[PDB]
């Protein structure tokens, strides 16, 4: 049926900043829907057309249900996001239908952008502390500040933890713990001492239960309880565990790119607000951290751009590819903020759209304000052309490193 390209779509060599993997162009040229090799055995189909993928993502026949995935995938493609049956109703990514509408109704007031905005200053603070520290340390050592390990993940982590009421002192270690928690909770084997974080997560929940203070975590607790009749501490810890993982790991991947672009000098020195939000917009087009959508499966057989897809056909949208489509974007592998503001799929589409878009963009804009207002001379300590980025399977794209002189 479909044009077939016999490769892992997740394959990814060491990459330079300007290029995207060639698999992407292969798929596109082969057609709107392309059979490829899934990492964990068996076929998979990849969409390459913006318009098509958008319909697919609002099409109830394409579902998250991890139980439709191939048996060979279970306990071997940690790219498969498979909570145990009884937590799936608390996992946004693993449901559709009313279970999903419910979770969405639960998260939406918690992510109220009025209330995100009210904490701009707190977020600037976080950025600045981190940046000062890395600067102060760079002056001491004489070595450049490595912004990936140093900032890109610690910044969004602290932000998202703070909004939930989760007091973190060691961002490096909270990251390791929350990563493990995530792994276990999305189906994975078997000592990152998660108990530490768990303790703090449980504290936020506890705090949320007893205090009418409208935290993010309290709003969650209120909506869950009304929707579910009754919610448990372990349930609320579980959900927020997921917000922390997503809130830091995807964002941080992105921010490393955004930084590299800012520090390379590609944003004009006197950029208005709007010029900045244009630069961010473009970096989100040009450096999506998530290559393809999350695993979706055909719930029946379906025929989609003239191709006929079996029951349980593993389907992906190509985010990286669609965003770098010569056809819909003039000079797609060039970085042009002033581009005629067009659509992208970096945050996805349809009922499962990223609920963090606002936050991630807020974080992005604010970070650039801190940098140009307090670190005006911050510059790459190596050439942009020598930077390199990579991803191993289902992991977000990220730079190997980002050496910087912050002042
Ligand atoms: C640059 C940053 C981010 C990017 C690029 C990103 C990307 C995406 C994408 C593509 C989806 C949809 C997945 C699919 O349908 O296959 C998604 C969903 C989601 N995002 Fe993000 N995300 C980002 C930041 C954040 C942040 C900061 C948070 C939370 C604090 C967050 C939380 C979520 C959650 C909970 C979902 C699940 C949606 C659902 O299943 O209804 N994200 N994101
Ligand atoms: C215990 O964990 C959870 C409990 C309740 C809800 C969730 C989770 C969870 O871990 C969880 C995630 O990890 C992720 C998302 C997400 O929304 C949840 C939950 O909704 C959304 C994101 O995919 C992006 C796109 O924002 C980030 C992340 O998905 C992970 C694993 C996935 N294979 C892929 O590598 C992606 C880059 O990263």
């Amino acid at each position: 049926e479909a044009p077939r390209v016999a490769v892992d779509p997740f394959a990814c060599p060491m990459m330079t900043m300007q290029r995207k993997p060639e698999v992407h162009d292969a798929f596109r040229e082969a057609g709107p829907v392309v059979e490829v090799n899934a990492p964990a055995g068996g076929p998979a189909w990849v969409i390459t057309d913006d318009a098509l993928a958008r319909e697919v993502l609002a099409d109830p026949r394409f579902v998250k249900d991890p139980d439709l995935a191939p048996a060979a995938w279970r306990g071997v493609d940690d790219g498969l996001d498979i909570p145990v049956p009884e937590l799936r109703p608390f996992t946004l990514i693993a449901v559709d239908g009313e279970a999903h509408r419910r979770l969405r109704r639960i998260h939406a007031p918690a992510f109220n952008p009025r209330r995100l905005a009210e904490r701009t200053d707190r977020i600037a603070a976080i950025a600045g502390r981190l940046l000062t520290e890395l600067a102060d340390a760079s002056g001491r050592s004489g070595k450049p500040a490595e912004l990936i390990g140093g900032f890109a993940y610690h910044f969004p982590l602290l932000v998202i933890c703070e909004l939930l009421g989760v007091p973190v002192t060691d961002p490096a270690m909270a990251r390791e713990a929350v990563s493990v928690l995530k792994a276990l909770g999305l189906g994975g084997p078997q000592v990152p001492d998660t108990s530490a974080l768990e303790s703090l997560l449980l504290e936020a929940v506890h705090s949320a239960r007893r205090n009418d203070t409208p935290t993010m975590t309290r709003v969650l607790y209120e909506r869950a309880q009304a929707e579910f009749g009754s919610v448990s501490d372990d349930q609320l810890v579980y959900m927020i565990t997921g917000l922390i993982f997503a809130g830091h790991d995807t964002t941080g991947s992105f921010l490393g790119f955004l930084l590299a672009e800012v520090l390379a000098g590609r944003l004009a020195a006197d950029a208005d607000e709007d010029a900045v939000s244009r630069f961010v917009e473009e970096a989100l087009r040009y450096h999506p951290p998530v290559p393809y959508t999350l695993w979706r499966f055909a719930a029946t057989e379906v025929t989609i751009g003239g191709v006929r897809l079996p029951r349980g056909a593993p389907v992906l949208v190509d985010i990286e590819g669609t965003n770098t489509d010569g056809r819909h974007h003039d000079a797609p592998h060039a970085f042009h903020p002033d581009r005629p503001s067009w659509r992208r799929l970096t945050f996805g589409d349809g009922p499962h759209y990223c609920i963090g878009e606002q936050l991630a963009q807020l974080e992005s804009r604010t970070m650039i304000g801190v940098l140009r207002s307090r670190f005006p001379e911050a510059r790459l300590a190596v050439p942009y052309d020598e930077l390199r980025w990579c991803r191993k399977g289902a992991q977000t794209a990220r730079l190997t490193e980002l050496p910087v002189w912050l002042r």
